[PDB]
């Protein structure tokens, strides 16, 4: 037999928490592959001396050849720029994930693949065509990051656990997104129900909304030097855990669409389940008139984006 | 001199047995293993003391027949206790006996109550014990709610993580699912009705599997109760105390007022942290609902005031 | 289609249940748990499948009463079993039943056998079963192992996991501890005796309470066996085959040559992982040592004999 | 009652790491402290909603003031320099770590602290000293880290998993570090047994002895930008975790020393007992004439230090 092989297009701040996360929970033998020479090598040493203080033995490998990913069950991809909006780097990603795609298909065909490389849902379509892999094992991560930090300015409002706040975010990835306050739930608790007790006040959870449409910047201009990690890569490393361990878990990512909510071929941010499989089902909401508006709204962005790329050819 | 955190498991059948070895492979505390009868909670604690070397941690598990050996406890979890009407005075003496013990020994623990009927029980014990209310509860709401999960969660084919769902009201055959309050990760479950994943012909059944699940456990067991999952519900209910969780579980609580009961415990939805019952959460019930949960708590303003 | 890993438990009594919690809180893969007595084992598992639901897990548990169901299991582990030489007969037979079954349903699989004699009965499973016999080994060093590593980790008042100890031989009376090679991190037990920390007449109390932890556990608890360490072996076992982590532990194993043996299964340090029993440790015994060892084997040579 | 309350003196890439790990493995209120203005607030803001993802309620906060950290029941320090040799960092560190200590002595005088920043054994007496702690709540992380390299470089030759094999270094922290080959075993196996029945070689042992002496400077010439941090975290924080689950772990720290293998009120790396009240034991190793000779030789060095420091008032 053999371990599930897990391998991070991208050795980044974000693919070396994914690889850490990875070595912490045991899913696999990690691959970190970069560009730069030898800093991988080096991320992963240091990773594999990790192993002895949490009493594992996992398998951890830096390289700069993309064919040290034969074979492998995950891939996870941060390669590309991160430094107008993330939106204007569609060209010089595109051709990054093109290139990644291609070694995909070459390399390990049966990966299921996520994505998180901006703009989010038209690199998903680009890595997908690109590595002719199913559309149900190719999706990007997106809405878990932003749903986690929906959830968590809830949950500390309130004073209850993350774990109890049941919150969504749907749509593209960036200000199009559109968070979805009329299914916050407090253990399934109508968080309507909350506001009138006086826990929170309808303008708190309004402020908050805007706070997760722009928590991304929020960090970067603290940190001021480079963007978030710890989140993105918790994020990507749960949905990469619900396909290794068959979870059935129901996480809002970037998915394709063939008919659900009006939108036919095309990756958006909506509900699923991913399991064991991939991409299982994908949960259509009963949005209201206005929500739907909100959604239709991004939706018009992600297509018009892929059309800016159709014509660049 | 610092001290890692003390639970004693008043009671070492099933529950307390399979409740200490979760709190060791957690690494949750000491835990002290007390029985009235001689000798097997020693044994159980010298088998969970080889299982530590297994475990690779260094847990502390010891058996008991005295109860000076509480002395401390942070968190005490009681299953002590044996025509079921037969068996409340019985009971509702070896709860007096136990509070009287915990107020000796550990006047500051969190205590949580399971022996049945719960709560009457708990209201027992809570008086015996002199302990402020807020720190003195039953376990049963997190039992059934996880059995109600758990049967939403398999027909769904969803994780039962993503399933929220509660029982609320008195423990025993008049328990109220609240089948309008289940969601999937906040969605509504009447959503994935419409959508064809379930019919309320089958949410209906699952309601009254719910409130039949602990003799439907019996009935195949042939011998003997449930413990997995009951034990596993009052350490979710430790756990939120020693590591000040803020979990939202629904747990028999003292009510001054709220849902228009007073001077009684019954199952509602709370906030477990480090100070205890931190917060009872008032749902928005319907009429109907409310009715239900009436009904539920009138057999046990007759029993408690029957026992006085 | 991608599939989860399938873990199969012969036997669904105290062991084997909680062997099967065990693998539902580490998400180890899907639990088969199979019992020749009716409804137990499927009461058993909805009992842990409701405890499912509080650890927030997926974790597939069924119970069975019929060997198909165990059919593609990637790891097995049989508790089946019942003048001690009287039993012996009727455990041989048993364990033929489930070597045949194996052979039909999961021939892929990594056996581990516990029922007792079980130097002996592990021998007659592989034979029954036709599987390599570096895929079917037995449960017996890991928990004697861990029950000496307890006795040295408390008089030193050390963690646990920092005693490295080891019994290998057959499992029974005249086990083997090897009192030699205890370290604490890696340092000779001898240097603390030196160092007043344990006399060596405390360390020879200590290989006989390890010789005789079983009888002790079971003369405390006035029913039954010791079930959490035999279990959490067992599981130790399975794990390191699952995620392939090449521990070094005392099981019981093939040895064709090693310590002059052939043709027979005895405890022996081996490394797991997950192609199975992947190497055996040949130990540098002293001659005093290897004597015990021989000695150990010649009662399991008579009874293999004997039964064939 | 009150969580365990961690404090993190530096929040750069190992301080981040460990507030991680404290984050996933819940041990208690995670501060990270830092003199760069913002920046370890927006760590702490992306920790946050890492915690979401792992279904917790961990509580981080990020400052730039040190009385954030009364009533730390841990604290661990990487403030300092850490880009001739690290014993010349000894004027700018120890003049940081006094800063340190004095705050410590005002704000936290009941924590175990874990001092990172090197030259290692010199700052530990110099944190002792300006706190006015017990010294059996002042040690160093250094022989964690040394021997998790150790261990995992063996364990990767005899292909057995990094928690089977036992390994220590001793004496200070750089390359007077004294790993001990002879008391390396596999599961209390000598490795001796392994040289004779041809798993290892004598020659192949040297070598990795010599890797573990050099393996900081392995990991920063591969990296090319910084140096280990995922090794050094997880090693403090196995320190911290003894320390707050009364775990009585055996491990190599630097510690206090009062007559044992005979120094004198210094200190230097030995392996110790590390539990609820401490540094609780040291452990003399019975050292052959060869072994103690490379030992001193690495006290002496310390002791240079030292007075190289005492005169410098």
């Amino acid at each position: 037999n053999k371990r599930p092989k897990i391998s991070l297009i991208g050795s980044g701040m974000i693919g070396g928490t994914m690889a850490y996360l990875c070595a912490l929970k045991e899913l696999g033998d990690v691959v970190l592959f970069d560009v730069v020479k030898n800093m991988p090598q080096g991320k992963a040493l240091d990773l594999s001396h990790s192993t002895s203080v949490a009493d594992t033995n996992v398998k951890v490998t830096g390289t700069n050849s993309y064919e040290d990913i034969k074979g492998s069950d995950v891939v996870i991809i941060t390669a590309g720029l991160t430094k107008w909006s993330r939106d204007d780097l569609l060209p010089i990603n595109a051709k990054i994930m093109k290139e990644v795609g291609e070694n995909i298909k070459k390399y390990c065909p049966n990966a299921f693949v996520i994505c998180i490389t901006n703009p989010l849902d038209v690199m998903v379509k680009v890595l997908q065509e690109a590595s002719g892999l199913p559309h149900n094992k190719v999706c990007g991560m997106a809405g878990v990051l932003d749903s986690s930090r929906f959830r968590y300015f809830i949950a500390e409002k309130l004073n209850v656990s993350p774990r109890d706040v049941q919150a969504m975010v749907i749509g593209a990835h960036g200000d199009n997104m559109v968070p979805l306050p009329r299914y916050v739930t407090v253990n399934g608790i109508p968080l309507q129900e909350f506001i009138k007790k006086g826990w929170i006040t309808q303008e708190e959870i309004d402020e908050i909304v805007e706070r997760t449409r722009n928590a991304g910047g929020e960090i970067v201009n603290l940190l001021g030097t480079g963007s978030a990690y710890f989140a993105p890569a918790a994020s990507a490393i749960a949905m990469a855990e619900a396909y290794l361990k068959d979870q059935k878990r129901v996480l809002p990512c970037s998915c394709y669409l063939e008919g659900q909510y009006g939108v036919k071929d095309l990756y958006v941010g909506v509900p699923v389940v991913i399991g064991g499989n991939g991409v299982e089902k994908v949960i259509e909401l009963e949005l209201t008139p206005e929500e739907k508006e909100m959604f239709d709204k991004s939706i018009e962005e992600v297509r018009e984006l892929v059309k800016a790329l159709e014509a660049l050819d």
